[PDB]
């Protein structure tokens, strides 16, 4: 692997304990020169595809994603009771916690345009049910706008030196049994969406499958354009990482991927609306693609560090590779 340090922006999905920081101070980011205390239980039940992908390659993780978060809370926003402020988001919070950090040698003692990798995972919050799904943006903005604001987020990075992106794009929301029908199994009311069978779920459902396939032809067509044709990133090399077609090969074939029982339209880990009592499925989390109704398993994720490392490498069907 041609990388010693792998950075990461993003929300659960990515998130090795920095949100769980966030709780433990009273909604304080970690000092400057800081990081978090890193967990090995993460929303997937397990690791994190990042944590997959640093152990990998041996790299050092340092991993700025915030479980809930949002790429701009100037965008949209929601308040998290536990920390008294709303989940924190990659341009309001993560970006500022690593332009201080990388000013310290102790956090990053030979960080360089060469041996850095920069990865951005964000939009499953902003995309979902209490952002853009009802409508409770800043009024006025659109999804257009968070495509731009995913462009900003590499913008700061390359400011501080960085040269070495990669955008992961959004999954196959609908396919998630939060967002999917229950004829299909997905959810009644759920934790994350304590009112979904009051509402048209076909209709929902087939709203994030349009945001989500929308932002991410936005994200490949307008990452060719500011790299390539604009040169927004002078002498940076920029791979989108196709995981929503990796999603959808996981979903059409699951005994290529999954142990048994090949599970991809259930999960794992089942909690009513509150957010308790939970009971675990019977057999291995490793048979499941979702942990959660929202979360890919450690599996799943072990699948995107595995795809990661090849399209890092250039050399992977669901990476394309601009500069
Ligand atoms: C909750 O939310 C859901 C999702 O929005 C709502 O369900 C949608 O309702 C609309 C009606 O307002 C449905 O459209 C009708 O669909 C029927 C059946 O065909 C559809 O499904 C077929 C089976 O898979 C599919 O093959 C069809 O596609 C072909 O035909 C359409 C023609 O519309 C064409 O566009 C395609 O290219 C294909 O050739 C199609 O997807 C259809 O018979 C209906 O026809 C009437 O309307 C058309 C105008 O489009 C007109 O030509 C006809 O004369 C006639 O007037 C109409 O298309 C839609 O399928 C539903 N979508 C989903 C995903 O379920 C639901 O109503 C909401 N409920 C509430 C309470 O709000
Ligand atoms: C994902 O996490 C699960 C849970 O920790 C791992 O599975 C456990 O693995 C241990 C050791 O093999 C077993 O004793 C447990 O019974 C397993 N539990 C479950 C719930 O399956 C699993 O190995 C992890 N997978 C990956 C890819 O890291
Ligand atoms: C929560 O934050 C608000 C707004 O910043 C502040 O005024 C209030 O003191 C805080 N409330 C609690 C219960 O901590």
């Amino acid at each position: 692997h041609n990388f010693e340090t792998l950075v990461t922006f993003g929300d659960a999905y990515t998130d090795n304990g920095r949100l769980g920081y966030y709780i433990n101070h009273g909604g304080k980011a970690p000092r400057p020169g800081t990081m978090h205390d890193e967990t090995t239980t993460t929303a997937s039940g397990g690791l994190s595809w990042a944590q997959f992908a640093a152990r990998d390659a041996g790299a050092t993780l340092m991993d700025y994603a915030v479980s809930g978060a949002v790429c701009s809370n100037q965008i949209v926003s929601r308040y998290f009771d536990l920390i008294n402020r709303t989940f924190p988001a990659i341009l309001d919070d993560e970006i500022p916690s690593f332009q201080a950090d990388v000013l310290f040698k102790s956090l990053y003692p030979h960080r360089t345009a060469e041996n850095t990798v920069y990865a951005v995972w964000i939009g499953t919050n902003d995309l979902g049910w209490g952002a853009f799904l009802s409508d409770s943006q800043t009024p006025g903005k659109t999804i257009s706008d968070f495509v731009s604001c995913v462009f900003s987020v590499l913008d700061h990075v390359y400011k501080t030196g960085g040269r070495r992106f990669v955008i992961l794009n959004t999954v196959p929301l609908e396919l998630a049994p939060l967002y999917a029908l229950p004829e299909n199994g997905g959810t009644l009311d759920s934790q994350y969406w304590n009112t979904k069978t009051k509402y048209n779920m076909t209709e929902y459902g087939q709203k994030i499958r349009e945001y989500s396939t929308s932002v991410n032809t936005m994200l490949e067509n307008g990452a060719l354009v500011m790299a390539s044709l604009k040169k927004r990133w002078p002498k940076a090399m920029v791979d989108v990482f196709d995981v929503h077609s990796l999603f959808n090969d996981i979903y059409n074939a699951p005994t290529k991927y999954l142990d048994a029982p090949h599970n991809v339209n259930s999960y794992y880990h089942q909690c009513g609306p509150a957010g308790s009592p939970c009971t675990d499925q019977p057999g291995s989390l490793n048979g499941y693609m979702w942990y959660d109704e929202l979360h890919p398993s450690n599996k799943t994720s072990s699948i995107v560090a595995r795809n990661f490392l090849d399209v890092v490498a250039g050399k992977s069907k669901y990476g394309t590779r601009f500069h």
